[PDB]
């Protein structure tokens, strides 16, 4: 029973991190605001619909 | 005297137009905010000091 608890705890813990980090959809255009790039740039993904 | 005052008001009008539009010093980096470009770009001039 302890193993069956741990299997579900790991499963819901991995679902929560994916919900927090990425979302559940991918747009086609990303806007990036890092260095050494200037003010704001646009980047275009690869297969946003098939993923 | 009417010719002289006409040429002086023309002179001061052109000085005021140049003060309003350009200023009196060119920087070396311009920030451009126009379509069809993306969000904000920056363009480098040519000889900003000799001008």
């Amino acid at each position: 029973i302890i193993s069956i608890l741990f299997k579900s705890i790991f499963e819901v813990a991995f679902l929560l991190i994916q919900w927090y980090i990425y979302g559940f959809s991918l747009s086609a255009v990303y806007t990036c605001k890092r260095d050494p790039c200037p003010h704001q740039v646009d980047c275009f993904l690869s297969r946003p619909t098939e993923k």
